[PDB]
């Protein structure tokens, strides 16, 4: 039909809670696409970072991983509509633990090309967000990659692919952004830095999200929001929370990802 209009019209849902969790579509709707994350930015190692797709045609998306500590959190994002877009196929990939200088690479299934997506690089431990980064996948390619940055130890990505001739695909563009990041600042009441994910000129938002990553994800559940359709940008401030022990500062990173379409 028309991919930008269809994706814009579909309903976005962004859910935070203990993992695995689930996010539900509004009554009468089913998943078109989405992802579920397990994240923990305090515990050591990288096993607590995971992304999976939300399979289409289900009334909800179930998450992944376990609630082993209070710092384990789920973040689930879905786009819901009356029915699936069968031409869409989702792909996730992740690196092994201790990924080193390894670039993560995932390809679309045969005869499909990227609609959009993003990749994240992370490191565990209470200071691991110092190594956080996000990159977008690029519409019209057959591949998406994520390279390590600033001492990261794991890469993961999620993307959506579609049959290469699908109407309107050309009108789409992906933007990911890392906003303010570093030590959290409890002195900044709901103003602890920001992320501002901007559409390129003459485009407006189809869908997307903004999130605050935080050493204690369980204290920033409200800082995970869908991005407003047809706006020129998507903005979020940091909560300003810091539960670091004694002199330690919790870390945070404000980030997001959008797809925009031509107006
Ligand atoms: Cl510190
Ligand atoms: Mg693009
Ligand atoms: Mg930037």
């Amino acid at each position: 039909r028309n991919l930008p209009k269809q994706l814009t019209q579909a309903t976005q849902v962004a859910w935070s809670g203990p993992p695995p969790g689930f996010a539900k579509c509004p009554g009468g709707q089913v998943v078109i696409l989405g992802f579920a994350m397990h994240l923990n930015f305090k515990e050591p190692g990288t096993d607590n970072f995971r992304i999976i797709s939300c399979p289409p045609g289900r009334e909800k998306c179930d998450g992944v991983g376990t609630a082993s500590s209070e710092t384990d959190e789920g973040r689930i994002y879905i786009l819901c509509g009356e029915e699936p877009i069968n031409e869409i196929q989702q792909v996730v990939a992740e690196s092994p633990a201790h990924a080193g200088a390894s670039v993560l690479e995932a390809s679309c299934p045969d005869e499909t090309v990227v609609v959009g997506g993003f990749g994240i690089s992370v490191r565990g431990g209470s200071d691991g967000l110092d190594s956080f980064s996000i990159e977008s996948c690029t519409t019209g390619q057959t591949i998406c990659t994520k390279a390590p940055t600033r001492g990261s130890e794991k890469n993961f990505l999620w993307m959506m692919c579609v049959d290469k001739q699908y109407p309107g695909l050309r009108e789409l563009v992906n933007v990911a952004e890392l906003g303010s990041h570093g030590n959290a600042n409890k002195r900044a009441v709901n103003s602890d830095g920001n992320v501002d994910v901007k559409c390129p000129a003459n485009s407006s938002i189809v869908l997307g999200y903004v999130m605050e990553a935080h050493t204690n994800m369980q204290f920033v559940r409200d800082k995970f929001l869908q991005c407003p359709e047809n706006a020129s940008e998507c903005k979020m401030t940091g909560k300003g929370v810091d539960h670091g022990m004694l002199w330690l500062f919790d870390r945070h990173a404000l980030f997001g990802w959008i797809i925009c379409k031509t107006v």
